[PDB]
């Protein structure tokens, strides 16, 4: 069946839609998009309806990566569709697990996308009230864990 993999931080506009389309582009190079439902959802209400951070686009267009998304919040019915729901920080995980007790029905397992970085960098930290270099970051932790994830899910 087809796999699914939900991409999350708290705005849905810095960090989660660069994971996303980061994750969109390894199945497309590797041949196996139609395999794959990837999505990224906010959180919370702050940023609904925007795109994601133009500094991400920024970053996102010198690493030749697409990138398009309209910032959603997570809804209970993510966690029985999605398999996987992977956020950047352990208050997005706090945050998660609470509306993941919420519903009768969780299937996807929830973790933080740090713990599949070779490197150990745990933390996708939030960039808004950062620069450029932080975007930068965000997107080489996402290429690292991204790709860990594609070859060996947990």
């Amino acid at each position: 069946v087809t796999k699914s993999v939900l991409f999350v931080c708290l705005g849905n506009i810095c960090r989660s839609p660069i994971a996303e389309a980061v994750f969109r582009k390894l199945v497309t190079d590797q041949n196996i998009s139609e395999n794959w439902r990837v999505d990224s959802a906010a959180t919370s209400g702050y940023e609904i309806g925007n795109p994601p951070d133009y500094r991400g686009q920024s970053c996102m267009k010198r690493h030749g990566i697409p990138m398009s998304h309209v910032a959603r919040q997570i809804t209970k019915e993510d966690f029985a569709t999605f398999d996987y729901i992977l956020c950047m920080d352990e208050s997005n995980l706090r945050d998660l697990n609470r509306k993941s007790n919420q519903v009768k029905t969780c299937k996807a397992k929830i973790e933080l996308l740090g713990s599949y970085d070779p490197q150990k960098q745990l933390i996708i930290e939030d960039p808004y009230y950062g620069n450029d270099s932080d975007f930068e970051t965000v997107y080489q932790q996402c290429v690292r864990c991204c790709r860990a994830f594609l070859e060996k899910a947990h």
